[PDB]
């Protein structure tokens, strides 16, 4: 730690503070993250090999006095910050589809390395000057597990996870990740977090009220997840045309894909890719004020 110069406190992550600072050699502008168990030390390792322009940069790993800092490549703002930004007017649908497309690249790289993220919000996407958006923290979930507050008891949202996690599934898998990302894409879109749920329960009922509560025709299985019980209450599922206002046909149809309950159906990260409603796609720049 003595070759890096802390410039300032970015934030607190789950697991530790984050830092901006400065490598008192290569003069380099890197994040700091202060987080140890050998199972910890070799999957973050692996994570230093995963690299993709569509991924935050691990730079190193540093192991000291029993202690886990994490270098990683700083970018100047994330996503969260952007959208409360673009309040006012939205962010342009030419760059929602930008970033959402960028978002879908880096999920293909991770996935097909079988590298879940498993906790994708719009705190952990960061952006920069260029148009580029870069997922953040992937692969520390399965490093150091996912708890239900952080280091300083900040609670760890639930807006974004998958409903076979809520179900209490022990082997969900990459379908997690665009699930998450559907939920953002809905939320740039209409400028309101699509299900902010305050606890597990609301979170699922706040998803059934919107898709419908699910059944065995729409997820076969369903009914024996651990966490299911038949006392739910029983919503009808509501029009994407309510739901995303107004996003169109193609977004819409993808979506809907992104969203669906049953795993094994909903759309690969790859196949997003080919949707038609990338047909157009484009990479604009967008305004940061730092
Ligand atoms: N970690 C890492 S690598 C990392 C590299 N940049 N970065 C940023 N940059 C955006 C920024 C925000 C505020 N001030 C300056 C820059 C935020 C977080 C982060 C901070 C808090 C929570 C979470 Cl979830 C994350 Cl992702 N992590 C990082």
């Amino acid at each position: 730690m003595e070759n890096f110069q802390k410039v300032e406190k970015i934030g607190e992550g789950t697991y530790g503070v984050v830092y901006k600072a400065r490598n008192k050699l290569t003069g380099e502008v890197v994040a700091l993250k202060k987080i140890v168990p050998s199972t910890a030390i070799r999957e973050i390792s692996l994570l230093k090999e995963l690299n993709h322009p569509n991924i935050v940069k691990l730079l190193d790993v540093i192991h000291t006095e029993n202690k886990l800092y994490l270098v990683f490549e700083f970018l100047h703002q994330d996503l969260k910050k952007f959208m409360d930004a673009s309040a006012l007017t939205g962010i342009p649908l030419p760059l929602i589809k930008s970033y959402l497309f960028q978002l879908l690249q880096g999920l293909a790289f991770c996935h097909s390395h079988r590298v879940l993220h498993r906790d994708l919000k719009p705190q952990n996407l960061l952006i920069n000057t260029e148009g580029a958006i870069k997922l953040a923290d992937f692969g520390l979930a399965r490093a150091f597990g996912v708890p239900v507050r952080t280091y300083t008891h900040e609670v760890v949202t639930l807006w974004y996870r998958a409903p076979e996690i809520l179900l209490g599934c022990k082997y969900y898998s990459t379908a997690v990740d665009i699930w998450s990302l559907g939920c953002i894409f809905a939320e740039m879109v209409t400028r309101r977090a699509l299900f902010p749920g305050d606890s597990e329960i609301d979170q699922l009922f706040r998803i059934f009220r919107t898709l419908g509560t699910p059944d065995e025709v729409v997820w076969p299985g369903v009914t024996s997840m651990p966490d299911y019980k038949p006392s739910f209450p029983k919503w009808a599922r509501q029009d994407f045309s309510k739901v995303v206002p107004p996003l169109d046909e193609d977004g819409r149809s993808l979506l809907s894909q992104m969203l669906h309950y049953d795993p094994n159906k909903r759309i690969s990260a790859k196949a997003a890719l080919a949707h038609p409603f990338f047909q157009d796609v484009t990479k604009p720049v967008p305004h940061l004020r730092l």
